[PDB]
């Protein structure tokens, strides 16, 4: 026999992250850079995939939903260091922020998904791409994964602006 569970987002963890600034990437044109605040000497550097989509402009300073043990990859060639969570549709792209708060320690989980990570999430796993499709914003905007809530504990739910329908990842 052998484990074979299902593709499920307790596996998997978020937290508010702090962006310090963006600016051009040194790889292709199709990346931008833009950097993280850490416990470092100094922040750093991480490298998002987007072409024509919300502008680095837009996410200048911005504090966001970030992955907390989930694990990035290199993209081109530059290897970043976290990832914005946003959601995505043909029309328009927005970052999703929770109404208040944005707490850099306020981490989104809930009692209807318990789990935590072994050592740390590996990108070679491929754990948040393989439930990404099954996150999407509801009618009032409010991005939901596997039918359960997206909130930090009891309060603090993060809702979209205007992507309803919308894929998020």
């Amino acid at each position: 026999a052998m484990d074979s569970k299902p593709i499920d987002v307790s596996r998997l963890d978020l937290r508010i992250g702090c962006i310090i600034t963006a600016r051009k990437h040194p790889d292709a044109d199709s990346l931008y850079v833009e950097e993280v605040d850490v416990g470092e000497i100094a922040p750093r550097t991480v490298v998002s995939g987007l072409v024509n989509h919300v502008p680095l402009e837009q996410m200048q300073n911005r504090m966001v939903i970030l992955l907390c043990n989930l694990k990035p990859a290199k993209m081109r060639g530059v290897l970043s260091q976290a990832m914005v969570m946003c959601a995505s549709s043909p029309e328009k792209i927005e970052i999703l922020a929770p109404p208040n708060g944005s707490v850099p320690g306020d981490r989104i989980t809930f009692d209807a998904f318990p789990g935590e990570p072994d050592k740390e999430l590996n990108p070679k796993k491929k754990i948040w791409e393989q439930i990404q499709p099954d996150l999407h914003t509801n009618d009032e905007c409010v991005a939901t994964y596997k039918g359960v809530p997206f909130e930090v504990k009891g309060k603090g739910v993060c809702r979209a602006q205007t992507m309803s329908n919308s894929g998020i990842k």
